[PDB]
RNA sequence: AACGGGGCGCCGCGGCCUCUAGUGUACCGGUUGUCCGGCAGGGCACUGCCGGGCAGCCACGCCGUGGGGGAUAACCGCUGAA
């Protein structure tokens, strides 16, 4: 369906300043500082004008088309995660999950290492980005830390997959007779604020 | 069973001749029948035949022959509205 004005505004929280620039004929930067840090996203091509209005961001579009209205959801969506992020911060908790074979996670300057998945002598490594804090608690539970959503929940989503194993490498998920299989590696159990 | 680690091949490609092998009517030796009077030396038997064999060429011999980056496919995920 087609739309002539659509409007969505977004509440800048307390301590948060918002800078919306224009970079192009259609492109935006937007810097979000808070408490717990900066914030810098880029909305690159968009039909989505972008404003501030005294304390709040404005979304507004015109002669949209459903594809282009559904924009202004979307940006509402992702400013209120920067909000957030600036304002209590993200943190993402993985648990550790073996059978037979314990594995060593440790976390060595800026890299993660796993030991012992499956028995494997190889070692997983993964660069943790800047801005993401990683820690482990037990032997059992992961932690990233960030006031990035996206970039927190993208390394937290690289964990898991590097205990994934693909093509023939891969384990049976279920056992013998329809019992639970192998089913070893990091799982993401969930996402809380810092504070 | 697997990942990861170490070692080597086969097929192909590109070179090389130190070794080994082949050839080597350059060369050296042995020997048959006959002719040059005999010895010596030699012609011919289409290198007469047999053995060895430098160089050159050559393989049946030796040498080299990799990992990475990017955007991606099938697809797997993050955030995420309509
Ligand atoms: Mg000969
Ligand atoms: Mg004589
Ligand atoms: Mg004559
Ligand atoms: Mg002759």
């Amino acid at each position: 369906m087609h739309v002539v004005y659509a409007v969505e505004e977004v509440p800048i929280p307390d301590g948060v300043k918002v800078a919306i620039e224009k970079t192009g004929p259609f492109d935006y930067v937007v810097k979000v500082k808070g408490p717990l840090g900066e914030l810098v996203k880029e909305f690159k091509n968009t039909p989505v004008i972008m404003s501030l209005s005294d304390g709040k961001v404005v979304l507004e579009v015109l002669n949209a088309k459903k594809r282009e209205y559904a924009l202004l959801g979307t940006y509402k969506g992702i400013l209120k995660n920067m909000f957030l992020g600036v304002t209590k911060g993200w943190r993402y908790k993985l648990k550790v999950i073996y059978t037979h074979f314990p594995m060593l996670v440790k976390v060595q300057g800026n890299q993660l290492t796993i030991e012992n998945f499956l028995g494997r002598k190889s070692k997983i490594v993964l660069e943790i980005p800047k801005g993401v804090k990683v820690e482990v608690k037990g032997k059992e539970d992961i932690v990233v830390e960030g006031i990035d959503r996206e970039l927190v929940s993208q390394f937290a989503a690289a964990i898991q997959a590097a205990t994934e194993l693909r093509g023939e490498e891969k384990p049976s998920p279920h056992g013998r007779e329809g019992g639970l299989g192998v089913v070893d590696g990091i799982y993401v159990v969930g996402y809380e604020h810092v504070k």
